[PDB]
């Protein structure tokens, strides 16, 4: 029943919440359906949150970094969502029970809330739906939501579009990563030693980002270090975030950017559904994979391919 | 007659190259229509070209810089294109003259040829179509395609997009003076040219400018790359640091040729422009008439403002098209 999942994921009941996100994440047309006056049902419960997106190469203490930092918050009494967008599931079908024990505490924490990629047929789809998940979390009172890049495809972008904040995680020791962020965190900054040497990294950013232009003047991207592992500089590095939300909120910035962002999910999902017509039948498939290779193979201009797909999906 | 238009643009004949470009940028689709199957006839004379986008800031010195750029080019016995992308073009028809007291020794060269942004429903749209009019250009034996940024608006990646090697030219002067990159550009650039650093105290402030760039790029740029960025100075104005400027263009070329790393990029960038004009149409079908555009944009300002959600609008406008 639709109204009473509404109502108890409005009153914050984990497994109404879980529910709702299935069938926004499906890839039947008549779940999603489902559930979509649900989702704009709740949208006026939705929005106070922080929404952090987290990025760094695998072996930063990513996880580690966000099982401690999710900790203090819950400790604090917070409610956490964590949420990751995978490029490879535009090939897999997503997954039924993810990673949750990548982050020991947190997977046990029920204040907090763990959720993997969800599927879909473009990078677009999978971060929509993301969005969609989201809304539901902060309905459901979630209050941090972070949105982590996982996998090793181009996901830094979209998850930058789906949140507030964007923070980069470096060692000590992708060049469109420094321009998306709105703060580094040199990580393994441990209390031995690591501590120098983070520090010198540290400077060493902080000199660099001086030459880009950030895209606001009312915050200036700072680098900071932390230890993941031992908790240093968590406090200090979520009182940044803390600070960049009252200014961006007194200036409209937060809301104006999202607003930006809502749209721009909106005509991914536009763009998604015209995707799916590709994989309509066999010999749409094929014949549009043919198009598409001959443009790729120099065989034929873009703009005939184009129209070749155009009549193949009925544009 | 599209036959001989076809054989005449293959032979150089620029009244036909003028001709096919007003077709193909046309906003007319029975037009776009009948000049489809040349670009496509005409593919096998692509791609001989080196393809260079060029960006700045408005009164950086752009136009300036490609006047006495293209003209020394020119001089060498190259053959210059000169076109734009100007993402206003979107809320315009396009210009039908575009600027050119700009640049005042190529608009009478014979050996150049200018071009003005083409008109269309999205940026993807323009781009798309200066992707095809960049194809009749090398077709019809131009050697050497510019590729400008029109305006302040986000035009950038669509233009790196459309060529193999991306110039942004910036301001000169350091410390509180430092212009700085702008958002988006950073990762876009393979070269930066600090311009107006004329004889005397010019040069001074660009020369400053360029090592605070350059040292942070050292910093910022991963050591993989086939490429490192240089940064170098300039003066458009008084043709200072442009066969230096080239040289490294054709190094770029020569360098990447041989990895195949040229080719790989515009196979990409192609599938790219395929999709652009896929979008391209169905955004048509979006304003195809009063009552649908009204519908659109009722659908999209329901979303931006916070009145909807993106999948609920996305559903309005998939009945829309009937999708
Ligand atoms: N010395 C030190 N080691 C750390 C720190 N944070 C993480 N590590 C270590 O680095 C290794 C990789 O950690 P992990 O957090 O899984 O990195 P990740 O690959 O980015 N996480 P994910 O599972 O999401 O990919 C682990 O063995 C972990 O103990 C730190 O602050 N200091
Ligand atoms: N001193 C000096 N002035 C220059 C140089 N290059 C261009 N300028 C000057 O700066 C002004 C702007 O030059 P222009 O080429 O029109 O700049 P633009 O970047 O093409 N502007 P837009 O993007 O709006 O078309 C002109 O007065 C021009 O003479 C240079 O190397 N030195």
């Amino acid at each position: 029943d639709m109204d009473t999942l509404r109502e108890r994921l409005l009153a914050g009941d984990r497994a109404a919440l879980a529910r709702a996100i299935t069938l926004a994440e499906s890839r039947r047309a008549d779940h999603r359906a489902a559930v979509r006056d649900l989702i704009d049902a709740v949208l006026p419960q939705t929005g106070r949150a922080i929404r952090v997106g987290i990025t760094g190469v695998p072996g930063v203490g990513k996880s580690t970094t966000i099982d401690a930092l999710g900790s203090l918050l819950t400790a604090a009494g917070h409610k956490v969502a964590v949420l990751a967008v995978d490029p490879s599931s535009t090939r897999t079908g997503g997954s039924i029970l993810g990673d949750k024990t990548r982050m020991a505490r947190l997977a046990i924490d029920r204040n907090a809330f763990i959720r993997p990629s969800p599927s879909s047929g473009t990078l677009g789809g999978v971060a929509a739906k993301t969005r969609e998940t989201m809304l539901l979390c902060e309905a459901a009172g979630f209050d941090v939501i972070l949105v982590e890049t996982v996998g090793v495809g181009q996901s830094e972008t979209a998850v930058a579009d789906l949140t507030d904040f964007f923070l980069v995680l470096m060692l000590p020791g992708k060049k469109g990563i420094f321009e998306l962020a709105d703060m580094i965190a040199v990580n393994k900054a441990d209390d031995g030693d690591g501590e120098r040497r983070a520090s010198a990294a540290a400077s060493e950013y902080r000199a660099a980002l001086h030459i880009l232009t950030p895209p606001s003047a009312t915050w200036t991207p700072p680098v900071v270090t932390i230890s993941g592992l031992h908790g240093k500089g968590l406090d200090s590095l979520w009182s940044r975030i803390e600070d960049h939300r009252s200014k961006l909120t007194a200036t409209g910035e937060i809301a104006g950017k999202r607003r930006e962002q809502d749209v721009k999910w909106m005509w991914a999902l536009v763009h998604e559904r015209l995707h799916q017509r590709l994989v309509g039948s066999a010999e749409v498939r094929q014949a549009t994979a043919e198009a598409e290779r001959a443009v790729a193979g120099g065989e034929h201009s873009p703009a005939a391919g184009a129209d070749a797909i155009a009549t193949l999906i009925g544009l």
